[PDB]
Order: structure tokens, then C-alpha cells, then sequence
């Protein structure tokens, strides 16, 4: 259903851009970009182009919906560009919506990446019938202190850079969500890790599969009766993923948002269930009790959720290519992409 | 264009339901329902009975959404009933989507009323082509303790009972939303009132008139993306109504939901919005911030806006009928309804 687009290798350009918070450009955060290219150029040796918006500051950005727009649309009709990576999220790139040329994407397929508000540049690429793909961003991962994670090192590998299958995707040893000021005082400092306990069946006895589509649960609620909103074919025999951010939404609205879904018919189309590492594990449990009353609600019990895996607003994290096959195990309480991300 | 019902009369049979919450038939509860029931009876000289299903209470009711359903479908399709009071809100109604039968609601036209999470039941008459009503329910308004309130008295026989124009809505002298215990020692008990010191325009500086359409901000988004959504015919040249519940909801949300009333074009095709008092006041002055923030986002600083109307999650109130005329007068400050509510 989805283009796949190509890989990437060493010498490639890729572009960052802003197309939510601006932070990225603003004097004291800057560092922190710069230290999120360094690894880029030096752990896979790219080559790095800021979108001419991109860093002129959170005030300019705000205030400028449809310059985030340009950079967007410059990023891809820029035929020197194999891969888009969104500086971080924010909260209001919906406002972008009017002045996004679809067909700009849809005639030059490459790698978008980014997660949390950029889901809904995600649904952009979607629409123009672009598989991208929900993972590290510069700012949150590939600026981590003192080195980059091992896992999302070897995720970003396994991903973008083989054209082989992505496989099964193991859980990482270890997880951190710790609050770090990025101000450059803070550079050598690395972040607590806590030993990480793998994956949790909710629920579900059969093994099955589906492609991949969600994101960040609040963000998708933005996107709901526009446009934006993917087709009801998109939701067909879908593996649905799910995580929720910073903001630490309360259960009740989990609850809420889950039945929406079915109002909408779309969980029982599903396939399966994921869902992310909460931020800080913050109602952790709590999410599990609403997640299976909607199920038990509706009479779906035996659909299949898989809880605990390191995608969302906790790091390390793995890759997930819109549109892709993927299973859950759940005799083994494993999960697998059982395709490439790239062609 | 919606159905206008016939208005009502001393000695009309009217229905209760619970299309929500069940507690109306809970033993600690009861006294409670029969104490609005009997306002009902001796106020406005109705009859009234209780549908099948409405009084199994809250565990039945909660497990049981196609009874809800059912009950729904009885009240409308029975001629002899010529008007449905939702017993209360709650938050789940929007389970009751796969089993109702439209075209009962749309063969047999009739005063449908209440508020909150009831607005998925208006959203059922909405989408039947039936014009229902915003408004006082049994378990909140009709059995306030010791009497009930005159507006709330005056603004029910001006909607439901004349077929003559609605006009002026004059502001109530006094609110409140103390939380007094449904239980039956309670019942001598008055409720604490305040002070109410009228309208506010946030911005707008004209006058305009447009169709009612709107409800409590959160419920209307369950129906999102849904079949249940209005179609875009009845959004244009409207005057939007919102209010918000007991659950408080941050300021945050209340930014998230109106983006997205702009991501869908809604608010572009509005002539105007009014909005009913928060409960306990609460984020009174941040909703303002919000609201303003969101029409400069989109440039319609022009548009005219109202603030602290006496709907909502506050007592007294009058009622909105879906679909009517009705008027923002910016140099007056005031409010109108062009149109009889019935007939």
C-alpha cells in the first residue's frame, strides 16, 4: 500500500528540520543540536543540511506554520536529500496542515523520521502514500550524552541502513526517561539507567500479523476527522501502535481515546495491539486496567496487546516503519517486523 | 435543516432514561429520581414514566449499552410519549452506537433533553434529522433539593412549552455547583448559591446570527471521526456552543480540542461561538488565554465570542435548541434565540 523508500549509506545528505517546537535554533539549545549532528556525520557518516527555517528559533517557528511547511516540502523536493530527521516534537505542527503539498511527497519518496508530535508529519507522508518511520529524533536521541545507546545505534542500522529484513525485535537491557536540562554545562554528564524487564502480554493466545500504523496516541487524537485522518483500508487487518508522551496522560483519557476507536470500528479491524514504555512508567499499571476493560467492553478479549516495548518517550528505542509487516508471538510474547524498512 | 417537535402541554406523558449513567435506580439514589419526577409532575402537571431498562441501576445499565439502546428506541417509537429527560450524564453513551435504529428516531419526532455526556444521545437526534434540546435533567436540575431554581422553571416553559419566539436570554442572578450528597438526609439541605455577573465577549466586535450546534467540549470528541459527526452542511454559518464538565479539563486540552475544530474547518465556517460557565469556576480566567490564543493562531480575532453563559456544568440553566436561530450581539453584550424552541 505504502512506497518503501531507499536506503541510506555513509556520505548520504540527510536535512533536519523543525516542523514543531523550534527549540533547535534557540541559543542555549543549540549545542544540543550540533552535538545530534556530530553523530550522525561520525556514527554513520552522513553528511548533515539544516532546512533554511529549520533553526531561526521557537518564536520564529511558532509564529510561522507555513515556513515549516517550506522546509518540509524543500527537504523533499531536494533531490540530494535521502533522508528527513526531525530535529524533536512539540505539540502544534496540526497547524501545518493547509500548506503541505502531498504530491511534493508523494514524487519524492526517502526517509522521514521522528516520533511524539511529529506523528502528524507522519500522517503526511501517509497520505501521500509514503511508508516513514516512527523513531529517534535529533534532539532526545542521537544528542544523548556522552555517547549514543548501543540499541538505538544497532535499531538505526538494522533499519535504514540494511535492506535485509528487520526481524524480531528484542527488548532493550536498559531504559531511561530522567529529566536532563540540555544546557551545555550538562554535556559529560550521562543519564540514570534502570534495568529494563521485557515484554507483557495483556491479552491474546494466537500469533498473528498486520501492518504497522498509530503513533503517539495524544497526537493522533489532532488528527481525527480532518483530512489527515488515514482511510478506513489503512485500518484493515492493522497492527496498531500506541505510546503516550511527557504530559503523562491521565488513565481515564486512555480509556476515552481507546473508545474512539471502536466507535470507529477500528479496533475490531486490528490485528494486534502494542503499546510503548510509558515516560517515566508513570501509571504503568493503571494503563493496563483501561486498556482491558475497552477490550472487554467491546468483546475483544482475545485480540492480542503487547505491552512494555521500548518505541515512544523513553530511550533506547527500536523503529517502526509505517505500513510494514509485523507479528506478535504470543506463546513466545515476542514481536517481529517481518520486512525491510528500506527497499 | 433539522425537525422542529411539538411543544408540550399539562397532562403529556414524558419518559425518563438512562442512557449513561444508571445510579437513577440505585437504592440510595431513588429518592433522588423521585423527588425530580414528582417537580415534573407538580411544576409542570406531566406524567411520567420510566422506560423498561432505566431503573435496574448503575451495574446493569453500565453492562448492558444495547439495553440503553432499546430503551431509547422504545421511548421514541411509543406515541403516547411526547417527550425523553435523560435521568443524568456520565461517560460511556457512546457505546450505545451499534444498536440504535435511526429511522425510529426519525419517524416519530419529539422533545429529546439533557446535557453533558448526553450530548452523544443529541448527536443521535442531530444525525436523524431531529432537532433536540441542551438542557436540565431529572437526577441534576428537577430534583434540586427543597425547590427548583425559577430560571431553570422559566427557561423550560419559554423552550418547551410556547411556540412562540425563544428571544432574549437574560443571565441568571446566581450559580452553583457544590457538591451535596445524593443521599436522602440530605433533602432539607439547600445548595449554597453565588454570585453570577453576567456575559463576557472575549473578542468580536459585530452582530451575527447563526444555527446552534456544539455541546460538552469533551463528549464531542468521542464522536470524532466517527459516523456520529455532523456533516459539514450543518457547521456552516454556525454559532458553536461548548461547555465543560466536572473533570476539570486543563487548559491544555481545551488548545488541542479547538486546533483541531480548526484542523477540520469548522471554526472558519462559525459566525460565532458562546461558552458555558466551568464548573466551580475553575480555570475560569486560563480558558480565556486559551481561547484567544487559538483564534489568533488561526486569524479570527474577528470573530465573536462569548463567554459565562449559564449552561453547561452549573445550575440554573436554560436550553439549546440544536439547529435554531440564534444571536451574539456585541455592542449589547447580549444573547437571543430568534425562534421558538417547539412547533
Amino acid at each position: 500500500m505504502l512506497i518503501k523508500p531507499k536506503r541510506l549509506q555513509a556520505g548520504d545528505i540527510v536535512a533536519t528540520v523543525s516542523p514543531s517546537w523550534g527549540g533547535a535554533g534557540d541559543s542555549e539549545i543549540r549545542w544540543r543540536y550540533e552535538q545530534g549532528v556530530k553523530r550522525l556525520e561520525e556514527v554513520f557518516g552522513l553528511t548533515v543540511v539544516p532546512m533554511p527555517n529549520s533553526l531561526k528559533g521557537s518564536e520564529f517557528i511558532y509564529n510561522n506554520p507555513q515556513a515549516r511547511a517550506e522546509d518540509l516540502m524543500t527537504a523533499f523536493q531536494d533531490t540530494r536529500v535521502k533522508a528527513i530527521i526531525a530535529n524533536i516534537g512539540g505539540q502544534d505542527s496540526i497547524r501545518l496542515l493547509p500548506y503541505i503539498d502531498f504530491n511534493a511527497i508523494r514524487e519524492n519518496p526517502k526517509i522521514f523520521m521522528g516520533y511524539a508530535d511529529v506523528t502528524i508529519s507522519h500522517l503526511f507522508c501517509h497520505k501521500a502514500g509514503l511508508s516513514s518511520f516512527y523513531g529517534p529524533a535529533i534532539l532526545t536521541d542521537f544528542a544523548e550524552n556522552v555517547e549514543m545507546d548501543p540499541y538505538t545505534v544497532e535499531m538505526v542500522n538494522r533499519t535504514l541502513f540494511s535492506n535485509e529484513m528487520i526481524g524480531e525485535i528484542q527488548p532493550a537491557p536498559e531504559w531511561t526517561s530522567e529529566r536532563l536540562e540540555w544546557i551545555e554545562i550538562n554535556k559529560d554528564t550521562r543519564r540514570t539507567m534502570q534495568q529494563n524487564n521485557g515484554y507483557e502480554l495483556l491479552q491474546g493466545s494466537t500469533t498473528v500479523q498486520g501492518r504497522l500504523i498509530g503513533g503517539c496516541i495524544e497526537v493522533l487524537e489532532f488528527a481525527k476527522g480532518t483530512e489527515l485522518w488515514p482511510e478506513k483500508k489503512h485500518w484493515e487487518d492493522s497492527i496498531l501502535f500506541f505510546e503516550t508522551s511527557e504530559d503523562h496522560p491521565e488513565p481515564s483519557y486512555i480509556k476515552y481515546w481507546l473508545r474512539n476507536y471502536a466507535a470507529q470500528g477500528i479496533l475490531q479491524k486490528a490485528k494486534g495491539i502494542i503499546f510503548g514504555k510509558p515516560k517515566d512508567e508513570m501509571y504503568y499499571e493503571e494503563y493496563k486496567h483501561e486498556i482491558l476493560q475497552v477490550m472487554k467492553e467491546h468483546n475483544l478479549e482475545d485480540l492480542p496487546i503487547l505491552y512494555n516495548l521500548n518505541f515512544g518517550h523513553t530511550e533506547p528505542k527500536f523503529i517502526l516503519p509505517y505500513g510494514s509487516m509485523a507479528e506478535i508471538d504470543c506463546e513466545n510474547g515476542s514481536f517481529s517486523i517481518l520486512e525491510s524498512g528500506v527497499e
